[PDB]
This record gives structure tokens, sequence and C-alpha cells, in this order.
């Protein structure tokens, strides 16, 4: 059966043009496996899997692969270029574009009353904020994705922009049947929602009694081995008195005084438990358990939304000491929500119903595996709605063309300095990587890979002939990036910094030092740095970039992959 | 002397003293550049030269140099027994007991030195107690030096020597004058070094036709260049005044520079010694720990930058050193001759500078060695350090502190001690072993004990947990790095418990089992015992007046005893 699911996933992938390879494999303790898998064409296009056996792990990873392919999630941080942005469809043939209105209100056919209120309580939200990153196509309008509201059965259109910023990869799954995927999606919503409550409210949870654990000897053996290897484990029921199908497992690493909390959910208690333990060690051997944090008594810090966001991103957030209290805030419950997938779905939906929460579900068949994306506003959100104002991944796209065209530019000095001011008016953090802000797959072998806003200001100051500013930002750049620069790029900045420092020396004659600089930095770096100081060529190591990004090999590879999916969408619809 | 003969003569005299010396590590990083490292096991020196044999003779020379001056022992208190024995440093020495108004006793120094070290006349005898004895009752131990102008014996406090001159102006050799010439050369090396650096002087390059008189050095230099390391070779004579060379290396990988200074009456020998010191102790992969040049001349000139330069040559250098135009013309200088001639030539320089020279000679290990002092030139630390950074300050409290482990005093006593440490102005980061002069070894808490951590222990023993938390946080912040895993785990546990004690709405028993799982039972037991005041001095064994408690220190005193033997 498993050997057959695997084979069947692998065949459907080949048939889509995807050649996948197992990269790294781990069996750190008995009954715990993880595997990493990627595109041969494309190493950044990967998933991971976990399980009680080698085969289970691989099936997990291929499952996740279809989950991420079906939701376009590999591509969610990137702009897909001018051609795709004007093609027949961008995300799905299904999608609906709502062009902007004169007073820039959110167009009439998007969302529903509940959602408008949830995302926009102050009624201060505008349509131009909602342009999806992938297209950036303001003229074409707001791309909305169809979801099915479960209370009735109505299709609701939700801006991709809102999905991408607030829900990220949460509530997504693949499965063998439509409902099976739905159940996993819903389970995951509960996993992350309950996780956040446990953490943010500093809840002391009830231990799973040893007689319950002993129904699951494979997990027990995994646990005991971890203990035996120097890692105390706490196994907790996270149901909050039987409300939710959630387990929590925590690991201590006494070597450095830290803890690491893993949360899993499934209608079957045993399976939830196994999943929680297998996720704990996913991607990690026993030498990789040293990057976590000590518990804390500062509950206010534990509760901060950013701490929860961190926990979602890498599980390296703060946990309260209270989670480990002798006495629990809830009795243990030997819960169970299992049944047929149809039963399971209804059981989980009933929970959402008693909570008075609407569920929105999109289903995808088009790669020949069932997959869903589920949104439960007030429960499935990873980032709070104000992020549509403060941390929108689309903000930054009006400037893309300007910035992509700085290499080779030749504007008047004033223009470049105004751009520094624009970047400050628009509020960009000096540490923001420019590639993330604009959605570019750069590759590692150019200056764009490591270009943050602060460095960009330095280049702009150089091109605009303001050397007081250029020095400020060049220092900033050296302080916060020499680490990651190639040796050639770091040498260039070291040279440049020295030259900018020298230019502020009112009692010193530059020609006295030129020979010494050539010996320290080499002639090319000196030539290049001096050219940058003249404003001649400030955009050191930045090649110019077209609208379809032919300049970046990485980004071309990304789009070759994406085209395979655009193909499969066209067939299916 | 011939090298084979110096080596032989040295190795024999060492065995005869009871010293088994072992060539440890050897380097020949480029042609005609050798260094060697030499051990008993923390009793060590290094040597440098153009050949393997030269390096070894250098190292053994240095070994006798350091043995004869007691320099291996300079940072350490030698215990109550030695401090009350017949003599501490040398049978020669003279003890000057303190006076009622606590003036500096009459028979020490001379008028010129009193005035130099104590211009304000603000100096007291109790400041001048040597670190090795700490014996205030016995008085100020003074060492006899010979004033060269008229040959009079002058007694100089060991305290002043140890704090201001450290290892500068010391050498050994085959003849008396050979040692003296190297000593005097060294005084010029370090004095001129400091001027070049502190005044941001641009020096004149040595022309290639002069370098070519010395093909061995040239080949060394060209290899370094070829390996990616630009070299500047400078005349440091300051227009032919001083017999000094400067060689600077760039590491373009890093953007850093490393400046080496050598001195000898023979230009060729000074040049070789400078290049050979540059790479001493270092292969070509070890040239990455230095500093970029700078335009901040005020920083370059700071005495602490010069002190750093003396300690590890990792100080700041001005970009000006590398200016196209030099502040002095190159001079093809030369002061060489017979040893006897060389000594006189160097002495004449000091005479034209109106500087007195004081020299102590030591024959007692069968090798000629000297220590030379030229106030105003050989000083490494400025005279005000006798007030501000005296290595004896901290010795009145030694007994107290050594007896804290196991102590059962009043809570009040311990807390007053925190106040004392603050009144006396000790830096929280001062390692206690340095402050008291203890060779601890690495496997105990004393190795890593800084004043801040000590305050933590004192607060714990005195039952002040608000303070104990403060200092325990401080300790974790500035030391978890170097602690053994066991010691770091203890502090992590303790910190957690102190934090818990500040929690007004939490019940400690709720967390105990979890703490035991994280920290282990011993650490929990221990940390709780420390919190009760029961046993605050975690991992600190108690220490007797002769330091039998520290194996390291016992080894140090076994070595010292060999020298004390040789002194009679
Ligand atoms: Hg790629
Ligand atoms: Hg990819
Ligand atoms: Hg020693
Ligand atoms: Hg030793």
């Amino acid at each position: 059966a498993l050997e057959d699911s695997i084979a069947r996933f692998q065949q459907k992938l080949s048939d889509l043009g995807f050649q996948i390879e197992e990269a790294s494999w781990l069996n750190p303790v008995p009954n715990v496996w993880s595997v990493h898998i990627r595109d041969k064409e494309c190493a950044l296009c990967f998933t991971n899997g976990k399980g009680a056996t080698k085969k289970a792990a691989l099936a997990s990873a291929l499952g996740e692969y279809f989950e991420r392919l079906s939701t376009n999630y590999f591509f969610a941080d990137f702009w897909l270029g001018e051609t795709i942005a004007n093609g027949p469809f961008v995300h799905y043939p299904n999608e609906k574009w709502f062009p902007l209105t004169e007073n820039d209100d959110v167009p009439e056919g998007l969302l529903d009353d509940r959602l408008r209120a949830f995302y926009d309580p102050e009624n201060e939200l505008t349509g131009s904020m909602l342009i999806d990153l992938q297209s950036g196509n303001e003229d074409r309008g707001i791309c909305g994705l169809p979801f099915t509201r479960q209370s009735d059965n109505q299709t609701v259109y939700i801006p991709m922009n809102i999905i991408g910023n607030l829900y990220v990869s949460n509530g997504m799954s693949a499965g063998n049947t439509r409902n099976e995927a739905r159940v996993q999606g819903l389970s995951e919503v509960f996993e992350r929602y309950v996780k956040n409550r446990i953490i943010a409210e500093s809840i002391s949870l009830p231990e799973i009694p040893a007689d319950v654990l002993a129904r699951y000897p494979a997990v027990v053996e995994a646990i005991e081995t971890l203990e035996a290897e120097g890692f105390p484990i706490f196994a907790y029921d996270g149901s909050l008195g039987g409300q939710y199908p959630v387990i929590c497992v925590v690991l201590f690493n006494p070597a450095n005084g830290t803890c690491f909390a893993s949360f899993g959910a499934h209608p079957d208690f045993g399976v939830a438990l196994e999943r929680t333990v297998t996720e704990l060690l996913q991607g990690r051997g026993l030498k990789d358990l040293d990057v976590f944090t000590p518990p804390t008594f500062d509950d206010e810090e534990v509760a901060e939304h950013t701490n929860l966001e961190t926990h979602f991103i890498d599980s390296s957030g703060l946990i309260s000491w209270d989670l480990f209290k002798q006495d629990a805030d809830y009795p243990f419950v030997d819960w169970n929500f299992s049944g047929t997938t149809e039963e399971e779905f209804a059981t989980l939906m009933a929970i959402f119903n008693k909570e008075d929460k609407e569920v929105y579900i999109a289903d995808y068949e088009h790669l020949g595996v069932y997959a869903c994306r589920i949104i439960v506003p007030g429960m499935s959100d990873i980032y709070p709605a104000e992020d549509l104002w403060l941390a929108n991944n689309s903000m930054g796209s009006h400037l893309r063309e300007t910035i992509l065209s700085l290499p080779g530019s030749e504007w008047e000095k004033e223009d470049y300095l105004n751009l520094i001011e624009q970047l400050d008016e628009e509020g960009f953090d000096d540490f923001t990587r420019v590639r993330e802000l604009l959605g570019l797959a750069t590759g590692s072998d150019n200056g764009w890979y490591t270009l943050r806003i602060g460095e960009l200001k330095a280049m702009l100051a150089l091109a605009g002939g303001d050397l007081e500013q250029a020095l400020v930002w060049t220092e900033w750049t050296m302080e916060f990036n020499s680490s990651v620069f190639s040796p050639e790029r770091a040498n260039y900045y070291r040279c440049l910094q020295t030259l900018l420092l020298l230019a502020q020396e009112e009692d010193r004659q530059p020609l006295q030092y030129l020979n010494a600089f050539v010996r320290m930095y080499g002639a090319d770096a000196v030539e290049a740095a001096s050219a940058a100081m003249s404003g001649e060529a400030a955009f050191y190591g930045l090649q110019p970039v077209d609208s379809d990004l032919h300049a970046f090999a990485a980004h071309q590879s990304l789009l070759k992959a994406y085209e395979k999916l655009q193909r499969a969408k066209a067939a299916f619809w």
C-alpha cells in the first residue's frame, strides 16, 4: 500500500514534468524518520516528510509536495514577471479580477460582510493595498480566489494578497480523497490555533498517563530512546479538556537549558501523538537540537504575537515555565474524534460550528491529487489583519521598475537622492532584503542576493554624490553584511569604506595613500571604489534586470517550473 | 659564540639546575625564517632565527633570561612560606620597612627616580609592596641595580619594576656585554616603536639595493609577497638616530596590517630580527588576527593602544605609516663593531639623550643576563599606574577571599565584603586569580572567577537575593562562554531559581520536578543550598597560605625552588 502510494505520487509527478529526488534522510531514533525531497531542475522547490518508517516519511514528503504545488505555494514570495502577469490567468483559471474603483474602495464582489468586518474593522482599507505580489498588475486589478463558504455553500472570492499575507501555508493539505484532504486541513487549523493558545496563555497541560502511552509502543520507544540520549520528554494532551484533537510534546536539552515544543493534530489520538513526535525531530538529528530557547517566566513576552509568529516559522519561540507545572489547568481526557473520513469531517466542522466560526474551503484536483486550502478567520490566521497595512508583501511593488533599472542608469544626481527620501517616506526597514521586497529569485552569485535597503541607500548616495550619506550607509553595510558577502564583494566595500573615510579627512591628502590602498585592496577594487565615489558606477555587482527577469537564472528556473503548473491548469479547466 | 656551542652550553646548565626542557613546536613558514617553542609545562619561551639552530639558541637564551629575572613568576604570589624565608627574589635584595608617616623609605631609588616616578611627592611606601611576597611587615623589597653614570648601586622596589617595566630590557647571552647590547637594543626597539606608532610617523622605505645586501631576508620577503602578503620594509632610525627597523605585513584577505619592530647595532641583524619576529609563533594561516589601519590618530596615540601593541602587536596603526612621503630620509645607518664597541655606542646614545641607565646583571644560573631600566624610555606603563593599576592592590584582601569556601561568618560580614570590593574600586571583570596572584589550573571555579561572580556568591552567602540575582545574571552574561558545561548548568539553574524567587504570584513547588529534569538533581540541590546561604561558593575549594590546593601553583613553586637553591 505505502510502496504503491509512493510510486503513484512519483508517476504523477513525472507525468507533470517533475523529476524529484530524495536528498537527505534521518532516522534519529526508532520509529522516527524524516526525509527531504526536491526538484532536480530546482533545489529551492522542496518539501519535507515525516513518519514512523522510511516509507511513511517519503509518502509524507510527496504528499506535502502536491500540497504545495497545488496551492502555488513555492511561488508565493515571488513576482512572476510581466508576461505571466498579463497572461490568461495567474493563479488559477477560476480566479476573478476586480479592477479598482475611483474612491479606491474594496470592489463590491470580493469577500463577504463577515470578512470585510474581520479584515477591516476601522473601514480604512483600500483596494490598491490588495494587489497580489505574483502579478503586481494594478491595472488588471485585485485577483480574488474562489473559496466555498461552508455554512451555506456559496462561492466567496478572497484576494490572493490577503491569503498570502495572513494565512501563508496554514490550512493546506493533500490526500487521497477530497474529504481526506479536508480533514487534514481542518486538523491543521486546530493544531496551529490550539498551539497558539497554549503558548500565549501560558497553559499548564496535563500529562498523558503511562497506561495510555503504552497503547502506542512505537512512540514510547521513540520517547525512551530520546530520554536515553539525554533529552527529557514531556508528553501532553493539548485538547483543553477534550475540546480539540491536539497533542503537545516537549523536549528538554539539558546541555544548554532549552526547550522545544511540538504540536500535532489528528482525529485519532494515537495518530496525533505519533505525528507530534515525528515532527519534533523532522529535519533534525540528535546534534541539531541545540538551537532552541530556555523557558521563561515573562508571560507578557510569551504572549506577544511576534513570539507566536516565530513559533510558526521555526518553533524557536519562548515557552512559559508554566507549561511544565506539576498541576495542570485541564484534566487529561482520553479523547477521540476518529471515524470515517465523512464522520471526521462532520465532527471537526461541528467544532467550528459551536465556536460560531465560518469555514472557507478551496479544493484542487488539477495535478491529479486532491488538495485543499482552508481559511477560518479568527482561527487559521498566522498574521493579524493590521499586517495588510504594516507588513504587506505587495507594498514595494510600485518601485520595482525604478530599482531594477538602477544598474547602468545615468539619471541626474538629484533623482538618486530623492529615491533615498522615497524609501524613507514609504517606511522600508533598512534591513529588508531588496529581493524579498520585490520578489526576486536572484541566485547566490550576485550583489542582489545580499542587497538590503541600507546598502541600496549607500549606492544611491554614491550615485547622487552625497558622500557624507554614502559613508553612513557604507559603514552600515559593512557592519551588517560583510559576514555574507563573497570575499570579492567584502574587499570592495572595505576599500570603499576606507576611501569614504579618507574623503572626510580635512587635514589629509589622498594621493599620499593611494599606493598603500592598492597594496591592501588590489587595483580593481580601488578602481571600482573610486568609480563609485565619483558617481560613475555606484551599483557595484548589480546587473540590470528586465521585466521577465531573464537576468536571473534562478528566477528563470522558477518560471520554468511554474509553467508546468500553468499547463496542467489549462488541461484541467 | 658559535651556535652549536651556545646550545650545548645552555642545555647542560639547564639540566644541572634541574630543568628538563623540551622543544615543543617548530616552524619554518618561509625560507630563512624559523621559530621554536620550548617547555619544562607552562614554564616556556620562544625563539626565532634565520635557521633552526639560531631559533633554538634564541629560545634557550630567552629561557635563561626569564629564569634569571624570575619573570615566569612575576604575576603570582608565592605564598606565606616563601614570603618569610631568608630571601624572596634574590639574596642581594634589601627590605625597607615602612615609616610612620608612610613615606617612601630613605635608602630606595635616587633623587632623579623619586622625581620621575613621584613628581607630585604624593607616593606612599605601602603602595610598593611586591606581589610575590605581599609581606607588608617585612617591608618594601628593593632590587640592586647599577647606575652606569657613576657605578653606584641603587635599590629599586620590585613593585615598581614589575608594574612599569615588565619584561622590557631583559636579555641573556654568552658574554656579559652581549646580553647588555641586546638589552639596550631592546630598550630602543620598544621606545622607538612607541614613537613611530603614537606619532603616526610616515617612515622611509629601505631601498632595494640595500635589501639586496641580505638575500636571505629578501627571499623571505619575496616568498611572503608570493603567498599573498605585501610587505613594507622601513628604516625606523628616525634619520639615523636609533638602530631600529620596521617591517609591516598586509593581509589583503582581511584588510589588516601587522607591524614588527626590531633593533640591533648591525643594520642587517636588526632587519633579520624584525622579519623573524614578524612570523614568530605563526605560520601563514595564523596571520588573520590583526587589525586594519585607521585614520583616528587620537586612538592610535592612546597609551592603552601602545600597551596592547606591547602585549600582542594587535594594536591600531595609523594609515600614515604608509604614506608616499616619509617624515625622515632613509639612512643607511650602522652602529656595529665588537660587542664592547656596540655597548659603548648604545650607551652614548642614552648619554646624548640625557637619560640615566640602570643595569642589574645576573650570573647565578651560570649564564649572563641583565635587566635594564631607562626611566623615560624603557617604561611600558606610565608612572601613574602605581596608583591606578598596581598589581599589588588586592593583596590585603587575599586571606579573607581565600578563606570564603566553607566559611561560616555572619551574613553581615559577606555583604560588607561586597561593599569593600566596591569602595576599593575593583573592576567587576577582574579575574580574581590575577588580582591575588594565583595559578589555579583550569578545572575549578577559581580559574574563571571574576569580581562580579564573587559578588554573586557573597550576596548568596549574605542572604541578599535581589543582589544575588543581579550578579548571577551578570555572571551568566559574561562567563557562560568559558565555564565548563557543569558550571554553566549550575548557574543556569541558579539563575532560574533566583528569578523564580522574585515571582510574587507563583508557587515554587510547582516547578521543581521540571527543574530537576532540566538541570539535574545535583545542580538543583546545590543551587538551592547556595540560595539558603548554606554553600554559596560553588566549585571553589578552600585555599591555604602555601596554595597546596592548586596543583598548578605547586608546580610553579617546585620550579621556583630550583632557582632559590641556585641562588645560595
Ligand atoms: Hg532553482
Ligand atoms: Hg523553486
Ligand atoms: Hg611555570
Ligand atoms: Hg604547570
